[PDB]
């Protein structure tokens, strides 16, 4: 319920800083909220992957460093790069390939005849889509929940690196590069060429880590924006 | 919390709590005669578990499986070996944590006699669980290790989940020689730093699970009740 | 070389469709047709036939080599997979401090070719800049065998690294997939210095799609620039 | 033919050491060395320099290529690359049923040459099945480009497969053993069958690299019997 959502929020902002411990009635006592409300946001949180539970109870919050960041969005590369083979290697129904790539079409819409030109808010949720669509694409439910598995860490998730702030000249010409992959992970589906959706797949998440790369070198005042980047 | 854990655990592979089954923690304290406290823990680590899932209205229910999502289960860890394997080829491994691993395989090379048929299976299936264990740790990232040991928490999508015990018999034994092969060559990528071919091996390693259960299937039925939570599995 | 000369003139006459494929060629015809000595005659044939041109028929003589359009995704793909092995061998083995330099400063100065709209690119540097990158990833790992076979993948007229960027495809289309192409060139490089190998093998592998889709742009936007690439024109199946 | 004589008789002078690397060769005193007139020995010259035994001089004439150890793995890579992208293009494009029926029973007929111990296999017998296992998977996709590219990839002599079996028998140089290499024939197929184009490529290439492993352990554990081994005699180092 809502103790989740005050919770989740105290720990990607930072509030609630990796390595401290949670309790169920000190909790309930700093939300000011009923200990049943608690007992289920702390269990929940573990299970979303914000909270680990400690030997001889209570939680712990989660500490997540640049390298974790870096390892999870190679995790969700891996296992998006896995949900484009089996596509590939299994087939796909007609109708899941007609929405895929009428998608795919929508997303090129975003793109103006400058470099700079790019809607950039119109592709970041179109992109949730494609990338949606992407898990779902070889009709196995187990593939499809382990692929949104892997993009359910805050700075894991397929737009983390797109917040509306990001929307400056660098991060909008990486996007050309970005949907022309897109564009290849369904040509290579389509064709059953499972070793390239894989690569192009695996490839196209590196793009989130080279922007995480550009903030930290380049624009720092943008590492605060993106979802769980607070908590580093 | 943890006995609490291996009950509800049993009672859903057993069949017992049958998928689509709704619970909730004082109907299962009741079932299980257990306090609500161990037992709230219980369906929470079985939800990480991927034997339950949370209902929005409250509540968790038993998850249902199919041939289909065990044959994925052992995929993603193959993927998720195959990824722990590639990273510790390009990243590099400790002198400790190699010396530990070769170890594992030195002692795994004495299981195999002169003969075909010769083979140390129950040996075999405790050294394989632990050279799992030391391949997923291997790159030294603590955010690989955890989501490749988790990759592997089903009952079936284990690395000694398709070793029970009463599998020791000619076809299984004959089937490990090639098993410990690629265990060799896993490592030997890893030391030589060839990253693609350390994913592959990795990779092509779980498909010996995946025979494995092809071969419970047509040849073997008797082995079928053998892998927990395998026997519920009606196509 | 009179050897080599006769190899420029024979190459010539083949790629124009003026020796066809399924052609019978000799010594004595040969020689006769370029109105050249039996000696180079010779040395031409056979380094036609290692090139890929000829094939040799049990007998001493040659055949012009036929070649459908599955013939040239096979060769572009060919070319990927051994650009990729030179990329993934380099990722693998280390490369040099000089090397490493060398080919840097290749894609610095391909960088130089891209300006301010999708449209503005030096076409023609990029061209030949595009064979200097892909010459320096050939040798890029050190070893002369690999440099040599992924050289011999790329040496078909349709499979070489800038086939499919003749002058007159300097065209807004292919101006734009270049920018693409080179991110690509960049993420190889960046994966060998990083020891990622199949991240290496991968990008090296799929920019070679690049001259696939200049191949289908061509047949279906474009025909007129088919006459363009060397010996595609012959090609009866696009 | 004499042509086709005075190409096999210059190929074993060079397979064997005979003719070192780095031996220059023409025409003339080939063929007062091999006995044989000027057409056929201009034909077997031209020839070993196609097949990549000889390489061509700036001012005409030939030389023995060298070959060193580092050449015979770049080669073995090379071959495995090869087969590998022959057994992923027959898995992405589809094989025909006859085809694959062959390429089965070969894989069959393989099982026969093992026995109920490990050193009772059937040397002869596996190298000339796999022989015709790695021409029918080469020939798999259909396309003749990739079958010729994949068979030059595999034609020099430490780069052919079942190359030295005996040999390598001898000092118990299959450190991936032969029946380990047989279950990777049986998961190449069916990672074709599959439409596993990712697998096929995988275990295609590790087959290959695994004989490299094979090889490197005869050519640096047993110095004393290569420099009598056709096909490993010429190596330089
Ligand atoms: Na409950
Ligand atoms: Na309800
Ligand atoms: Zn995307
Ligand atoms: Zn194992
Ligand atoms: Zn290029
Ligand atoms: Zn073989």
């Amino acid at each position: 319920g809502r103790a989740v959502i005050e919770l989740r929020e105290k720990i990607l902002s930072g509030e609630l800083p990796g390595g401290m411990r949670l309790f169920e009635v000190s909790t309930a006592e700093l939300l000011d909220i009923s200990r049943t409300p608690v007992r289920e946001a702390l269990s929940r949180l573990t299970e979303e992957g914000l909270l680990n539970r400690l030997p001889g109870g209570g939680f712990v919050v989660r500490r997540f460093g640049f390298a974790d960041v870096v390892d999870a969005i190679e995790v969700r590369g891996v296992m998006e790069g896995t949900a484009a083979r089996l596509a590939a290697e299994r087939g796909v129904s007609k109708v899941a390939l007609e929405e895929i790539d009428a998608t795919v079409q929508q997303l090129d819409l975003c793109f103006g005849d400058r470099v700079d030109d790019v809607d950039f808010d119109g592709y970041a949720a179109l992109n949730r889509i494609f990338h949606h669509q992407l898990a779902a694409l070889c009709g196995s439910e187990m593939i499809r929940r382990e692929v949104e598995r892997a993009s359910s860490l805050p700075f894991a998730s397929p737009s983390a690196f797109l917040p509306d702030k990001a929307n400056i000249g660098a991060f909008r010409r990486s996007l050309r590069g970005a949907q022309e992959q897109h564009k290849a992970i369904v040509a290579a589906i389509v064709a059953r060429e499972g070793a390239r959706a894989e690569a192009v797949a695996r490839e196209h998440s590196r793009t989130a880590r080279t922007n995480l790369e550009y903030m930290i070198r380049e624009a720092p005042e943008l590492i605060a924006q993106v979802p769980g980047l607070a908590l580093i």
